[PDB]
C-alpha cells in the first residue's frame, strides 16, 4: 500500500506548534497564534518558538541586541547581490546567499552552535530581501537601522521610510502567522536534508527551494498576478468559472490539513482590511469577497493563508516577485525550530518504493 | 502510529530502479547494475537512466558529443569559485555553485526542459569539482578536453595527465555504482522539493545538502579519516571497540534496505582491488579486511558501498574533502531521473506529525 504525498501518515513527533482540533486554533508552543499576532512582536514569537517559553525582559533585551548586531551583509554579499543576474527568480537569490553564507560560516557543520546559526540567518535575510528587491527597481542599498525593530527595519529598508503604523502593523502580523507550520513541504525537506546529520544551512537551502513552489509558498505571488489579471470585481465570477471548468488549481484555496477554514486567515483578513482602509485597497477587497463566495458556492473550498497575504503584500509596497522571498523572511524561525528538533531526536528519513518498471534483462 | 524516518513505509512507484530480493540484485531500468558495470560506460549508463533503454552507437554517439558541448563553465563561474573561502567544505562549493547556475539559467522553471538542464548539470558537475579540487591544491584549472570520454575527462581535469587504465576503469565503474539507489534520503528530498513544482537546480540543490551529511554521502570521505586515523591493520580492533561502546555510528557500515550485504559493494572492492596493486595500497586493504571482520564479528552488520569508496578514491589520488562531491558528480544522474518522474506523476508531499509540547495557554494579559 502506497502513501502517496504521505497523506495522513504520521511520521514524526513535534512540540514546536499543533492545530487544536476543537477550536481550530493554530499554537506556537501552547499559545494561540491570533492571540500573538495581535499581542506579540515577531522578535518574542522568533524567541518563543525557538526557546518554548515568552522572553523575560532581559532576555528579550539581549535576543534583540543580537538580532540588530546581526543585520549587516558583508562586502563579499553585497558583490553576490550586485552580480547575481537581476532577471532571475527572488528565491534564486535566497537560495544562492544563503548556500553562499553557510560557506562562510566558521561554525557552519558544528550542530550545537544551531542557536547561533539560526539567529543569524534570521536577522540577515530581510537584509538580502530588502537588496534584491531594490536593485530590480535601479535602487540601491538602504542600511540596517540599529534603532528599529525587525519589522520597521525591513520596511525600512525597502522603502527608506518607516510606513504608516497600520502598514508596521499588518506585516508584522504576517511575519508572526507565516512563522511555522507543522511538517509543510518545506519544514520537511529541511528536516530530511537534517536527517542524514548535514548542515542547519543545507537544510534551509533545501526548504527554501520547497518553499519555492507554486503549490507552496510561490501561492501568494500566484494569487496577486491572479487578481490582477482579473482586474475588476465584475470579472472575477467569470474568471473562475473558465478556470474550474480547465479543472485548474485555484491560488489561495485548498489545503492538506485544514477542512474547514485556515486558522491563520481571519487575522491577515482583518489586516487586509485595515491596510486596505488606509492605503485605498478597496478593488482587492472586492475581488477577495467575490472570489471567496464563488469558490465557497463552486467548490465549497475556503481560502488559505497566501491568499489575504497577497493584496496585502501588494497594497504595503512590496514587489509581486519578492512575496516568497519575505514568506522566507518569516518560515526561518520555524524551519530552524524543527531543524534542531530534528537533529536532537534524530533518524534517517528513508522510505521505500513500490516498481513498476522493466523486469530483469540480460544486457544485449 | 509514528512512521519514524519513513522506515519501512512504501511512498511511490518509480520506474527507474530497483533490487531483485532472491539475488540482492540492483537493476537500472532492468539492467543489473554488476553487468552494467563491468560492460558500459557511465554516459551509456546515464542515457539509460534517463531514456529507460540503452543507447544505439549512433545515439551515444551524438549523446556524448551534447554532453563535451556542456562541459565549460563561463569566467563568472569561475570568479565564483576562486570567490568562495578556501577551507569551506567542498560540498559547500557545488551547492553554491549549483544554485548560482539554475539563477542563470533562463529555463530554470520550465519543467518540459527538465532533460536538457539534467544533461547540463551533469557535464558541468565535474568542471566545478576538478577546479575546486585543485584551487585547494593551489593549483590552475584545467579546461575539459572535448577529445576525452566523461572519466577520462575528469582524471584529466584533476590530475593533468589520463592516469593507467586500472585507474580509470575503478573511476567509470564508481560512477556507475554510485548512479541511483531508489529513494534514498538525498534522491527523496529532490523528490520532496519537485513535489512543490519547484525547479530542477532548486531540487538538486536540496539533494546536494542532503548527501552531505555523513550518515548518506558524507560517509565515503568519513571511511578515509577513520581509516587513516586507525594507521594501521593491528589497531583496527581497538579502534572499533572503543567506538562502539561509546555508541558511536561507525562509517561505511549500515544500510536502511540491505541487511546481508550491499548489492553495489563486491564490484567496487574488486575495483578496489585492481587500483590497490597498482597504487601501493596493500595498508589500506588490510584496514578494510580486518575493520569489515571486526564489525561483523561485533554487530553482525555489512560494509556499504561508501566503504570500498573511500580508498579508492584514494589511491585514485582524490583528495579526501572531493569525495562526496564526486558522488553528487555521478548521483546527478538518478537524482534528476527520479525528479522528473516525481515532476510528470506529482503530489504534494506532506505528512502530518504528532505533538507532544505545550497544551495550550493562555497569553499573559489576554
Amino acid at each position: 500500500d502506497i502513501k502517496k504525498g504521505l497523506a495522513g501518515v504520521v511520521v514524526d513527533t513535534t512540540a514546536i506548534s499543533k492545530v487544536v482540533p476543537q477550536t481550530n486554533s493554530l499554537t506556537y508552543r501552547g499559545y494561540p497564534v491570533q492571540d500573538l499576532a495581535a499581542r506579540c512582536s515577531f522578535e518574542q514569537v522568533a524567541f518563543l518558538l525557538w526557546r518554548g517559553e515568552l522572553p523575560t525582559d532581559a532576555e528579550l533585551a539581549l535576543f534583540s541586541q543580537r538580532e540588530r548586531a546581526s543585520r549587516r551583509v558583508d562586502r563579499s554579499m553585497l558583490s553576490l547581490l550586485a552580480k547575481l543576474p537581476d532577471n532571475c527568480h527572488p528565491m534564486d537569490v535566497v537560495r544562492t546567499a544563503i548556500s553562499y553564507l553557510g560557506a562562510e560560516d566558521p561554525d557552519e557543520d558544528d550542530a550545537a552552535a544551531n542557536r547561533a546559526k539560526a539567529m543569524r540567518m534570521m536577522a540577515v535575510l530581510p537584509t538580502i530581501v530588502a537588496i534584491d528587491m531594490r536593485r530590480r527597481r535601479g535602487l540601491p542599498p538602504i542600511a540596517p537601522h540599529s534603532g528599529l525593530g525587525y519589522a520597521q527595519n525591513f520596511l525600512h529598508m525597502c522603502f527608506g521610510e518607516v510606513p504608516e503604523t497600520a502598514v508596521v502593523s499588518a506585516f508584522e502580523q504576517s511575519m508572526i502567522l507565516y512563522a511555522e507550520h507543522g511538517f509543510n513541504a518545506s519544514t520537511f525537506a529541511a528536516r530530511v536534508v537534517t536527517s542524514t546529520q548535514s548542515d542547519i544551512y543545507s537544510a534551509v537551502t533545501g526548504a527554501i527551494g520547497a518553499l519555492k513552489g507554486r503549490l507552496h509558498g510561490g501561492a501568494n505571488e500566484a494569487v496577486m498576478h491572479d487578481m490582477i489579471e482579473i482586474g475588476d470585481p465584475a470579472n472575477a465570477r467569470e474568471w473562475l468559472r473558465a478556470k474550474l471548468a480547465r479543472k485548474e488549481k485555484i491560488m489561495g484555496f485548498g489545503h492538506r490539513v485544514y477542512r474547514h477554514g485556515d486558522s491563520r486567515v481571519p487575522t491577515m483578513k482583518r489586516a487586509l482590511e485595515r491596510v486596505g482602509t488606509v492605503r485605498d485597497g478597496q478593488r482587492w477587497l472586492d475581488i477577495y469577497q467575490v472570489l471567496a463566495a464563488e469558490m465557497a458556492s463552486a467548490t465549497g473550498i475556503l481560502p488559505n493563508l497566501d491568499f489575504p497575504t497577497g493584496p496585502a503584500y501588494y497594497l504595503m509596497g512590496f514587489d509581486i516577485a519578492s512575496f516568497t522571498p519575505i514568506f522566507v523572511m518569516s518560515r526561518i524561525t520555524g524551519w530552524t525550530a524543527h531543524i534542531m528538533e530534528q537533529a536532537t531526536a534524530n533518524a534517517l528519513i528513508r522510505p521505500l518504493s513500490a516498481y513498476c518498471g522493466h523486469e530483469q534483462r540480460v544486457l544485449p
